[PDB]
């Protein structure tokens, strides 16, 4: 037998960072989680007991830490492509580093209508990620996302026309509920390095914005013909509002709110047109993937 | 042996509901879930095999999607009178009703700076919650609360003067963070029935209001003594704004934040006033409790 | 307003215990979570900012690992006895120590059908549980408990003779499945201090395999008539088999598995008697709750 | 714009079969979890709102109902190409059907030591799972797995000899625990077709039952040098004893237990070899990752 693929490193790493601006006594505040594997040669280690080729998981925690000691925290695509550049750089043997950030949401607090300059709220679970892969010789490469922005809307989604046969018992419908939780990733263009990825980094706060943008309204505003048809329109946006990008994926389950027949107590109406009461199924769940890139 | 104590239904009901404005367009979306435990004459049931005690949980469930139809689902210490109610009225050898509900965040989407009519966002895994008890010849307890609220200030919380023995080793500080997951729960008056619960209606979304927004503008303006004493603040304030209140609750914990000291490293700088880096602690945690009433 | 109730102290900690006897080679870890809440003259630290009545939570945390350092960490009951005399004996101010204690399974492994000496397996997310309320003047009150046992039984369950109403639905049935998590608590006689609770330590390990082995046992064999009827028969025997118990507790969730009718495809025959394929129900769920003690 | 890669389908369908042996009174259960994701001619429902090209995601979940009651379940890598299998013949338009299946423990109860006949256990929550990629014109892919395999050796295990610069501050150890959620998956040679998959039926529990069996004796036994090469070890037995796998895949968290010091307090020892008490460690942890094959 041989290693034909290997990976190690730290996961689960959470961060917390404090900007403090002395002249406007206003603070900042970044927190995340990172995973930081490393490849390169060091099969020597599973196959010959040989630790003299292991960069220890708790020395890569130790650079996690430091690192955001001695650099911007912020974008994340701009931090994790400093900490992935940091271990193939300074380690010959170790030849590619693959970074994993989840951005944790603190939005400073309105206390009487401004701004608090210390004080934060955790306003939704929904995550800014990014994937940062920095291998020698080959660049860097950037998986942007937004993951758990749940979403709903009470009308104008259909679901009609659908392929019909003995296996199929779901009714066609011009009005129905449509929820989501939306996760979304645009993947950058290749960069040379870590100097190039410093020249775009206006870019990348920006287009996670309008990802988000594009998102919310277009999930608002389409009359959404399917999930499938919905997502496409959000993926073709992005794609047009950003050169960058080479591919936007999304994935977004369908989650189910059941019509409840009342009907049988006392003749009442709740179905079609007088649906008020519906239940939300946890479980199971429409899953929908698309990958959009260029003509 | 004996039954002391009995009681059952149905939980994790999970309730949608649509309220659609036909002349202004405009549609509204509750979401909850929901628990109903019965007591009264049912200990036959457990003792002898006699089912026909039992209003079947299946029935309880039934009987909420039918009351949601039927009725306000909101506010939420309306709904778990009335739901409460039925059981105590229509049966009986029922004789107190438990409800519990925890409503979640639907909130309305900003589209261009403008309220879309029918599309929503869950910003924050933040709840509302009630716990109505409806006994028959006792009336109607509430008990109020929010949960999930998590917050953050990065500075103005101390923790000094505690005592200090062979078991201590915690430094005492002038300047720390102190983050938390906020459970505020508010006891109201014992209320005769349905009747009284409806008069007092408009007093249940206001008072709710209040202990969010007292909990963090307290949270944030307090240069906080302690969990303790900054707790004790909001509970005075919610009980002082609010008559029908008997009893304010908290329960806090304290999130620690650990400073990373990283001198060991080319004597980089990170503890007391050069901290800047920190390493947010999953457990254990500090867990601070105060039921405060009135003089 | 004034400090009606007051509890603070540490919790979510962790802690493992390993013993090494060095005549047989053979090693026995123990792991568990542990919460510590006290009270007693502590209500100034709210009221007044006065910090010098906090034992503080790092200190508590501290305390545990002493004690569990200092002291068998078996059985459960003793271990929390110990810890919550150690604060109220410790400090004259605190007049109540609150101990609660969850062990996770760490198993001996077979390997070749031979006990290994120092490897183990979390065979099953089950806890046992211990709940210690050690208050000056009042002695040691002891729930103990076992959860998370996850249990389903294909058939021997039986459920007809319920009400019904213009609610009702439910077909009576007299061959379903069952399934349920099992949540068991068996409350002791008082104890008058520590010395007391070392006197009956050999009750309390054995205590517990009963309640495990007559709730599957009962689980097992019993044709229930319902979930009430199947717990009130486990509650039953353990009261029974030990006599320092007041009070057995049962709470149990029915984890529904709904028929699948397939008649609509190819006439297939799925229900009643040709029931084989399920949809295993995520939620609602029914709760069943029952204290029994002493006629 | 356009789409590069789409799939779609139902995922968390639960989903549970009982097989009755009316001869010997014998009762057996298996529960699972499935998502099936199709690929093929779908983009036109993304990009022209076409739905004809839809078999409903409603569809495919009543298909998995329906296919459990035509066929056994077991083994899940049959189940998934035999469902899998049914999508791509039935469909033109539709080229690829991903099968993932979660299968969950029912256990049989041994009551007074004797198997009985109807009841069970959820012993562990261990899985066991597979991933079956039933592709037109090119057969079908599986990769079977356990997860959730939790263990813990108190002693033999060390990691010493690893890079040691200005990063590192880990101390070498002879003598530390280890514990790990055990990943492992085995990757089969592809199968021509589903008689392909018949043929060779046996060969799947079978060499289940040995990855579990490797993984846990390896894991007891090996005094391991680091995770690394005790992974490998495990990875390397599972191909020497079955032909057909062509990779053996290990993902192994290093679960840290950190020692305390307590010698700050009246000289206590508990560190090296005094080493009694622990804290286990929820995060960070090491992560490691290595993928076998044959030389
Ligand atoms: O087994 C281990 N492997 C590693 O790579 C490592 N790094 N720190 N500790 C470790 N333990
Ligand atoms: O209300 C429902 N809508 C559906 O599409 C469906 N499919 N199975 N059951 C269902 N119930
Ligand atoms: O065992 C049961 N007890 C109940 O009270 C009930 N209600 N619906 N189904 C039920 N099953
Ligand atoms: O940074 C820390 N602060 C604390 O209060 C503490 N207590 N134990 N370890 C600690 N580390
Ligand atoms: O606010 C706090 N209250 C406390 O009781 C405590 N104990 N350690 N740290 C603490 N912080
Ligand atoms: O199969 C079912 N059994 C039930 O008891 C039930 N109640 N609502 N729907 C149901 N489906
Ligand atoms: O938007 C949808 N897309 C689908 O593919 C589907 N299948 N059932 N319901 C559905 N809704
Ligand atoms: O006990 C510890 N062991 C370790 O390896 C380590 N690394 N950081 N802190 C630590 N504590
Ligand atoms: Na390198
Ligand atoms: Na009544
Ligand atoms: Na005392
Ligand atoms: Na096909």
């Amino acid at each position: 037998s041989a290693v034909k693929a290997a990976r190690y490193g730290k996961d689960n790493v959470r961060v917390y960072k404090v900007h403090k601006d002395e002249k406007t006594g206003v603070q900042t505040v970044y927190e995340m989680t990172v995973c930081v594997l490393l490849e390169g040669e060091i099969e020597t280690s599973y196959t010959k007991a040989d630790n003299s080729v292991i960069v220890a998981t708790d020395s890569i925690k130790n650079t996690i830490y430091i690192t955001a000691k001695q650099n911007p925290v912020t974008p994340p695509e701009l931090f994790g492509s400093i900490l992935g550049t940091h271990f193939i750089e300074k380690y010959n043997h170790i030849h590619a580093a693959h970074v994993n950030i989840v951005c944790h949401r603190w939005t400073r607090m309105d206390i009487d209508g401004k701004p608090h300059p210390h004080s934060f709220i955790r306003d939704s679970e929904e995550k800014r990620n990014v994937q940062v892969d920095v291998v020698e010789g080959k660049g860097i490469d950037i998986k942007s996302s937004l993951s758990g922005l749940t979403v709903l809307k009470s009308t104008n989604s259909q679901f009609w026309g659908f392929l019909r046969d003995e296996y199929t018992t779901l009714k066609e419908t011009w009005d129905r509920i449509l929820s989501t939780d939306v996760d979304a990733t645009w993947q950058w263009k290749n960069f040379s390095g870590l100097q190039e990825v410093r020249s775009h980094v206006p870019k990348f706060d920006a287009t996670w914005a309008t990802a988000r943008e594009v998102t919310l309204k277009t999930f608002a505003e389409d009359n959404s013909a399917s999930v499938q048809a919905t997502m496409y329109k959000m993926a073709e946006q992005i794609l047009a509002r950003q050169q960058l990008i080479e591919t936007v994926e999304y994935s977004l389950p369908n989650k189910h709110y059941f019509e409840i027949d009342l009907s049988w107590h006392k003749g009442l109406q709740n179905t079609g047109k007088n649906a008020e009461v519906f239940a939300p199924q946890s479980d199971p769940n429409g899953l929908i993937k698309c990958t959009v890139g260029r003509s």
